[PDB]
């Protein structure tokens, strides 16, 4: 009917708290658990039995009784204390896990049992409500006002600034459309600033092509399956082609580097530094594609629509492996792990390192002919690009802070960048310190 989505929205609005209030509540329940002096809580176990319970697809009363049973089994006073304190290895609360899984019935049951809505849970919910599952549940479309990249997101996703806006919007988690637009803009800005860098001319052209073809609105592509056909035809034409790839609530990186114009061979470069990847495999993996024809338009359309179609991480990765002939990667670039973020910037950005490695391998005539100097030059070129992005964003943040010196979000963003990146380049530290002091001298 109409009752389930409306009740869900009302409950999630009523259960909304600031991060500090939820931390204080968790500390309170920790104090109560310590005063009781019983068995210590096991979060991993609790999440195991939570997934096992959700798989049973039980109704309200059965679900509530088993929820409290499994919460007592894992060393929690009640279901409520478990829902408020438990956290899996990825850092998700149970409500956050259920929302990212687009399991809206389970998330509603969690709110019935006292799960609360911090900024992260609200952000993950907002990402999940742009999905086919959110529409079948009865939710309305997201309001268009929310398509624009929030300033805290715009600066934190690029500069790695963990903070929350005064309106409660966290720096983490974002839709594919504005963040991929930002990535396209950044690669094209680096290309225009270094027009003699052929690698980045090619990379900027590929990014622009797939940004225009995918036609993302929020986190759903609006040209399927035409965008899949365009990208597949570009791949079989022998051109560099980026592939926007996602699963339920998570974004990765995917691209194809051809051996040359009109070639049929090349490389499939996949990147995941966050959810779904093991700690040892965090980063970029390069598959050798000796026939690009298994990269079909249907495959590309599935990749772009992974989140909105409700596809899981394993279905997406299986399709990627099958497109690579189910052979193992020939090379792995280790890149640092990211948690509690759908990696709309991290994965697509770090994918460029693999792109450059494949371009260098093509330059020297193959991966087996890559020398140490080649790979070290590749990594310093990638680090040059990332430093260009970082300097541009720091200057943009300083300029915006001066042109709006009383804004709480900009001031807090600058302070938090200074405070969480003390070993940054001292000229950017100076830029933002001078921005901060000029912003107070409008007393
Ligand atoms: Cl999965």
């Amino acid at each position: 009917k109409l009752s389930a989505p409306l009740d869900m929205l009302k409950q999630m609005n009523e259960s909304t708290m600031e991060q500090t209030k939820l931390d204080e509540l968790r500390k309170k329940m920790s104090l109560q658990a310590e005063i009781l002096n019983k068995a210590k809580a096991d979060n991993d176990m609790f999440f195991r039995l939570l997934i096992e319970l959700m798989s049973l697809k039980l109704q309200g009363e059965l679900f509530k009784e088993q929820l409290s049973k499994i919460s007592k089994e894992s060393g929690y006073d009640s279901a409520q204390s478990a829902l408020i304190q438990a956290t899996n290895s990825e850092g998700q609360s149970p409500l956050q896990y259920a929302l990212q899984k687009q399991d809206f019935s389970t998330a509603k049951y969690f709110l019935d049992n006292g799960a609360k809505a911090g900024p992260i849970e609200k952000a993950v919910f907002e990402i999940a409500l742009d999905s086919k599952a959110a529409k079948e549940f009865g939710f309305p479309p997201l309001p268009p006002e929310k398509e624009k990249l929030h300033p805290v997101k715009n600066f934190g996703l690029v500069l790695g600034i963990k903070t929350t806006s005064v309106d409660g919007t966290p720096s983490q988690f974002g839709h594919i459309a504005p963040t991929y637009q930002l990535m396209t803009d950044s690669v094209s800005h680096f290309a225009k600033s270094h027009p003699g860098n052929k690698n980045f001319q090619e990379i900027a052209n590929a990014f622009q092509f797939s940004n225009e073809a995918s036609a993302f609105k929020f986190s759903t592509p609006q040209r399927n399956p035409e965008a899949g056909n365009d990208l597949a035809r570009r791949i079989q034409g022998g051109e560099l082609t980026t592939i926007p790839v996602s699963c339920k609530g998570h974004a990765m990186g995917l691209s194809y580097v051809p051996d040359g114009p009109g070639s049929k061979s090349g490389y499939l470069v996949y990147t995941n530094r966050g959810l779904g990847a093991k700690s040892s495999e965090h980063g970029t993996h390069i598959f050798r594609i000796e026939d690009s024809s298994k990269i079909t338009p249907e495959f590309i359309n599935n990749m772009t629509s992974g989140h909105s179609n409700g596809a899981s991480h394993d279905e997406i990765m299986s399709q990627i492996k099958a497109a690579a002939g189910n052979k193992e990667p020939i090379h792995h670039i280790k890149q640092k792990g990211q948690k509690n973020d759908n990696c709309t910037i991290a994965n697509s950005k770090s994918n460029i390192e693999g792109i450059l490695l494949c371009q260098k391998a093509r330059e020297v005539g193959g991966f087996d002919k890559l020398t140490e100097s080649d790979m070290d030059s590749v990594k310093k070129e990638y680090k040059e690009f990332t430093k260009h992005m970082r300097v541009e964003k720091v200057n943009e943040l300083a300029k915006a802070l001066k042109e709006n010196p009383q804004d709480p979000d900009l001031n807090n963003l600058t302070k938090e960048y200074l405070k969480q990146h003390p070993n940054a380049d001292p000229k950017l530290k100076q830029t933002l310190e001078t921005a901060l002091k000029q912003a107070s001298e409008s007393s």
